[PDB]
């Protein structure tokens, strides 16, 4: 292998084609399928794999009771062959913990998991399947990270991590890794007031991360990283089209420099956007209140124009169905002249919205860009909650 | 690897020997086995694999209820090691959708799946395990394809696709792929009035496809393709021995140029034939009404002689047992001086004929030619439907 | 790889050490384990694997009902990693049928399965994972073979096959294969009156097979093969120590040339012996009536001396436990200066002796020679039949 | 591969980071997970794997009843991918028996299992996946070994084995293997009065084993081995901090040369320590009576100073949770300039402490050293015993 260099431009995207869907909850109704949440996909020169945080129990198992809980000693980052559902028989355990990121640098995979008590968490950084670096909490308040893939360039893989309050100012850092070893640490700069769960992708030597402000904004922070100089800037997505959940109705004008407040009752959800001038796409839940539905909106100059609105759209999950986290990934090793945007949607089932069952889990759907105008339908989870009762 | 060239003649066949049988319904009564339908086999330089369209649930799972349904967001083309039954633990997800084809060109495997709503379906073409091409519906009416393997020659893999009515004239095309990229598109020519679900095989630079006319004919359309010139002709199988289901009693004379109408109540089933002058074999269900039984009939000059009849036969599935789809494949990489014909029979269990259960699934049996005169017995599914009730 | 040559002598054996045990019935009480019978082991340059005839259902599955039945379209030769229990998730399907043999020639594995109706069975010969040769029944009466491994020398792999009555004279042949292709066919010569289920091993250019006479003898036929000249002789094991089941009490004198009759009520069981002058070991069930217990007896010159008796023994399965078939195999690719004898015992559970359950299956234990004097205990199946009721 | 040489010093350790956790009992409540005990981890150039002694049944299976029993013909040493739970579908059977050790010499893995009756047990030594050496019991009283990994240096892998009483003087030997072949046998020397279940690690040409005295001492024997000269010494851990279970309260002064008696009611448990001057860490159960809790104590000069006490600590399992065996391993092939200490804790569930269920099994947690001061929490098993009732 050789280090991945972000030499290619982002592919132009007119619509989104289906890449994978694991149907994990449908299958797990009667097969041995692990309870998960916070899934994503990440690729390497050989292909793409699914990742998620296991809860250390099967879906039909009695220990699925209580799995709304975010952090326990029984969680682990697992990865498995794309399209399969995660079972205790087919998963690779990448690391142990309850917040993660992973990316392949062209030679080996780096995986990072945080674990431990809220006031004393720590990250273990794995490279090539072995632990190489450990990082203690710097603020004593739930050290945590992206919950989707990082991006590498010339062997340098930046990772955004946050430690501190979910509902007040926190301490966010960008750590630049090479072979799992810290090359540089930056404190977050810029105008984003709060940063969690960054979804990142790269093209032409630039890494862009679209994140979650859990404190104030219904608009999403955007971090722009130069992995060569190891420097960054941050602000908010300018567009009036707000993409956090919960959020208020979209105003007539967005805000690049400050959080747009409002919405009820959730303070945030992980999400993403591809930001490339006219070739810009924003994902969001269809409901402004809850994690239901998912739509892709083509919003030219969303990153820079406070008045930018949608010129096209594609419903990914209809609003009668539950969604969840969403994030970016790219098959940087595809046989193409451009890097083609891909994304996944986490389809959360169970608590708290379906509180008739005792568990919380998800399945995954993933799509990639097409220059064609492709028809669309809803790629909802497809399980009947009544079958679990 | 090097591109497969169809340089060899078709092997002479006197009888059929057992190749594989997965016993999927028997096993799935108590193991975690995926609900499937529309199966086939396809080979590569390493060996042969089984393929089918999953329904995204196990057979004993509650979500098996309703799996008579043809098209949903929970279906995918899966492949697995020949002889094993398909489980969520052992399958490779080739692509996502509800109609498929797949073939190996000698270097990598191309897999194609259609998905989406009836009026806006699309094909995603995968090559070497990555998506490379997308094709939108051209007629807005269930874009669909072969449901068995395609065939490649010098890197060129033609695929027959249809978009339009199941019960009226439709828009069929032959798309010639190379590395999953479109080289040429032809509109279907010839006298076949309606084309679905082509079963194809190749020898000496010729690709022959035997298809399903769902509109009029109880005789099967035959498409003859030159993968070098990328041109084709089409007509009907000439023999009076009719091989669609449903069909009327065989007349005294077949018809090469026009559909022979009649039969009740089904308009069609996927099937196949090997057409090589005196070395010609037709498969069909034993019942002229329903998908029950399966027989191989040696009908010399079936392709060209309207009066041709059987000179030998071999029952594959007795008429007291359910059959289903059937199709052609060949291990083009076998250590032999000729390409030996193989075929599979889909053994459908459940709805609509066994409506005492809520599901529809199948198992697979596959056989290959022998120059020996081998004894035969019935290779039925072998599950007891009562055990599922 | 290079062809295996039988250049080495047989190792001296003083006792038997444990090699593997799959505990298949214990595990299968609650895991997805295939119903099997007629198991064996066979090695290759990479290691050893377990083989058996699947019944195409799991042990706890409803289709296990009726699995006392010997021959059905739902059986297949399966192989799996030594020590694991056979599941639908971990087995390789070698071929389809209800009688088998398999062996590796140093380059690739040959596997043979018979299938079909009693009066019209056929063998399909596979080599390197592909079917290469087909053989029709020559006597129209259950064409069948060894049910344990064959042996190869300089690419030549002889296989003993029988077609005809189980209770009268039958037509036995030795077929000499190379790369799955017939090199020569011999009709059985010698004084053995009936030959079934040969257990074979090789050393110094000689292949010896110890078989089952189902017609007359309670003494076992022995076939001695020269795989270079492709010729053989046959007679009975000379020793007064009789090793078929059922059998009468051992007489004062054995018989080399003719069957010793008597015993009740079973006409035979597959078994084996290692015959090397003073270094000779006979296996047999402990009960002279039934398939219970298993003992290894060191009987110097058993092959040639009608008065030879045991000078040492090792109980493998105590007589309070069920046994079954037994057979020979050798890791011909071991890092040793001699070929070390190994054997397996099939531990049959269920019908007909435990008719309180509806099924018949087995687990496996396998042992190899040691020059040490090792302590021994019983390696019985270990399942409680009551747990299955 | 090339032989591992113990050329590197031991890494300095300030705290312990999470390496792996399989959650086997949680998962096994509803998945097919093997009953085990006596687990460990062992690495090779490719990575690390989990090992344990299977009981030849699943956890939910009826045959789990009675698995408190230590020795049966249904046990085997199994290994599996680190982090997964052990299932009959994912384990490699290393050898058959009820006491084991395993280690990789840089080229291949040696695995050893004892099996047989108490008065006639024997070890089978496997190398490169094949049996190479057999060793009969020398004292006729439960020949047994380490239950964690051995250590290799220049191809020489010493193994500590004991044969004789659990409650009186026994016959312990160190056997020096190369490629599974005995190079030398030493009778145990030194002042340790009784030696069982040694936990070993190596650095700078020295192998140190920390063991269990089941006869007298609540202090742990320490064996120091020179794998080049193939010689050793033994005595007790000097520290007043006693680390066997059961044990009395720690005295004011430890004892290097003689057992410190007392404690009730258990005579011993397998444990470990890393002994490197000031860089010394002792593990022990938190309860002095029972196998509950687990703590790591940094005790400078524990090996040599009878008055040495803890200067820091880290709770691994809180005292409200069950622990069990603990042992040492090191990834000798890590990309580091020092050998970093790792350890596992066996988390025993079921009998005899939870006698409300009929079974005994365990899960695994494993941790490795860090020079960072990392926060900690309890890594208990996490299953609810009530769910199994
Ligand atoms: C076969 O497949 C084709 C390819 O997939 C498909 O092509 C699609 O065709 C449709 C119809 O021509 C096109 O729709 C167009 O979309 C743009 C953008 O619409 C989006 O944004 C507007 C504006 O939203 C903002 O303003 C409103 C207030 O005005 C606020 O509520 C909102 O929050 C924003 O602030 C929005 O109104 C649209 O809403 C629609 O869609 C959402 C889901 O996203 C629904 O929840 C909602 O009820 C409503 O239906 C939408 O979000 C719009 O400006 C145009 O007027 C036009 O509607 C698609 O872009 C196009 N897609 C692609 C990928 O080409 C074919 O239609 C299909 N054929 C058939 C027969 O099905
Ligand atoms: C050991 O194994 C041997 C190898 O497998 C096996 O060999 C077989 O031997 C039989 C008997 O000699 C041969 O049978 C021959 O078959 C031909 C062709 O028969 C087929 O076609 C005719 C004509 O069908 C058309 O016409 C009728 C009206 O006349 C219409 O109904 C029909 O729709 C067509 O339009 C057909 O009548 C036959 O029907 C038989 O078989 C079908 C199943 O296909 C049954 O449903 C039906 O009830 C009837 O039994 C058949 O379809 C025929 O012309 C000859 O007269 C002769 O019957 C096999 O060809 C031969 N097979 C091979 C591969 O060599 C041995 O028999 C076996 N030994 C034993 C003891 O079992
Ligand atoms: C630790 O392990 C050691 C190694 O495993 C073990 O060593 C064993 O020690 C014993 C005792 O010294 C030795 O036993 C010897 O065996 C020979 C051969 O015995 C076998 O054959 C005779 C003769 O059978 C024929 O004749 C009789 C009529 O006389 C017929 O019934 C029969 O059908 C034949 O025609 C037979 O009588 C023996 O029967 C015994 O064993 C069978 C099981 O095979 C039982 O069913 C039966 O009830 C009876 O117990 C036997 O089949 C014998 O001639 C000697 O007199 C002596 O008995 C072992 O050979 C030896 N094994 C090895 C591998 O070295 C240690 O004993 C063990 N230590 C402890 C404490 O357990
Ligand atoms: C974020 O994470 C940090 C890193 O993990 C963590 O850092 C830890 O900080 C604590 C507090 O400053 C340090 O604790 C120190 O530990 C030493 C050693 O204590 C151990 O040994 C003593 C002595 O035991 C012997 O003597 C007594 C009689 O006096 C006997 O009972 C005993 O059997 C021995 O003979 C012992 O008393 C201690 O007992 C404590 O811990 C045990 C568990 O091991 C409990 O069961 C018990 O109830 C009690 O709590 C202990 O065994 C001690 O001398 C110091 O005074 C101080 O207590 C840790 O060393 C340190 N760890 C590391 C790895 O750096 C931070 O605390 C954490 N932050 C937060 C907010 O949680
Ligand atoms: C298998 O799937 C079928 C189809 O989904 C299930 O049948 C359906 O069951 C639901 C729930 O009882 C029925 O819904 C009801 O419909 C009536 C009339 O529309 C409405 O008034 C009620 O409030 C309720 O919505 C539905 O009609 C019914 N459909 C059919 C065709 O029978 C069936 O229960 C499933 N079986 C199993 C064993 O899971
Ligand atoms: C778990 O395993 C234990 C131990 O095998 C089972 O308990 C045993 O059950 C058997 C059958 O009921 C008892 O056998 C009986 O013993 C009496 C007295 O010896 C005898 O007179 C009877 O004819 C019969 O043989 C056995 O005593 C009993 N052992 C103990 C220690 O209780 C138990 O049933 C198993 N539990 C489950 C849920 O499988
Ligand atoms: C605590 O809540 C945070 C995370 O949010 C939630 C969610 O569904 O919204 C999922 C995570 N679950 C896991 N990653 N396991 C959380 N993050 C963690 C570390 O708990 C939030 O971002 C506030 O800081
Ligand atoms: C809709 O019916 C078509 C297909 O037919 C049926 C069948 O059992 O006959 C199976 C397919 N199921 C799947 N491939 N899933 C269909 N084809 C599709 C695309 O639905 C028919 O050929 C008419 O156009
Ligand atoms: C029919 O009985 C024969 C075979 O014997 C039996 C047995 O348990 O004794 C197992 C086989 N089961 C299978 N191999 N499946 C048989 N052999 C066959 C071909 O049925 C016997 O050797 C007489 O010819
Ligand atoms: C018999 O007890 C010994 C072993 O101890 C126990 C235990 O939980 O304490 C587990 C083992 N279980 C297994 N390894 N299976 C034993 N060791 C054996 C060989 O039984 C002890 O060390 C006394 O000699
Ligand atoms: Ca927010
Ligand atoms: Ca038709
Ligand atoms: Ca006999
Ligand atoms: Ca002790």
């Amino acid at each position: 292998g050789t280090f991945l260099n972000l030499t290619k431009p982002l592919c132009e995207v007119s619509s989104w084609h289906i890449l994978s869907k694991d149907n994990a909850i449908r299958i797990g109704e009667d097969a041995h399928i692990l309870v998960t949440r916070e899934p994503y996909l990440s690729c390497d020169p050989q292909g793409c794999r699914m990742f998620a945080l296991s809860q250390g129990t099967t879906l039909r198992g009695r220990h699925a009771n209580g799995t709304i809980h975010d952090r326990s000693p029984f969680r682990a980052l697992i990865s498995w062959e794309m399209g399969q559902a995660p079972s205790p028989y087919n998963v690779r355990v990448e690391c142990i913990g309850w917040s993660s990121t992973s990316c392949h640098d062209g030679i080996s995979r780096m995986s990072i998991c945080m674990s431990g008590p809220n006031n004393n968490a720590s990250a273990v950084v794995w490279y090539g399947g072995r632990p190489v670096t450990e990082i203690p909490s710097w603020a004593g308040n739930i050290l945590r990270t992206q919950e989707s893939e990082c991006v590498c360039h010339k062997g340098i893989c930046p990772v955004v991590m946050t430690d501190g309050p979910a509902n007040n100012r926190a301490a966010t850092k960008i750590i630049y890794f090479k072979e799992g070893k810290i090359q540089k640490i930056e404190e977050l700069a810029g105008n984003a007031q709060h940063i969690e769960e960054c979804s990142c992708y790269g093209a032409v030597g630039v890494i862009k991360c679209v994140c979650r402000d859990n404190w104030k904004g219904a608009n999403r922070p955007v971090i722009t990283i130069d992995p060569e100089m190891m420097t960054h800037t941050s602000k908010y997505l300018c567009s009036k089209i707000l993409t956090d959940t919960s959020r208020p109705n979209d105003p007539t004008n967005g805000n690049c420099d400050a959080p747009i407040t409002g919405g009820s009752p959730d303070p945030g959800v992980k999400g993403f956007a591809f930001l490339d001038g006219e070739n810009s796409w924003l994902g969001r839940t269809i409901s402004k209140d809850s994690r239901s539905g998912y739509e892709m909106l083509k919003v030219p100059n969303a990153e820079t124009d406070t008045q930018s609105g949608p010129i096209s759209h594609q419903v990914i999950v209809n609003n009668q169905n539950w969604s969840g986290y969403s994030g970016a990934f790219i098959d940087y090793w595809a046989n193409k002249e451009c890097f083609n945007p891909c994304f996944y949607v986490e389809l959360i089932r169970g608590r708290p919205k379906e509180s008739s069952v005792l568990w919380t889990s998800n399945s995954i759907v993933a799509l990639c860009g097409s220059k064609e105008r492709l028809g669309s339908w809803s790629w909802h989870d497809g399980a009947e909650i009544i079958y679990f009762k």
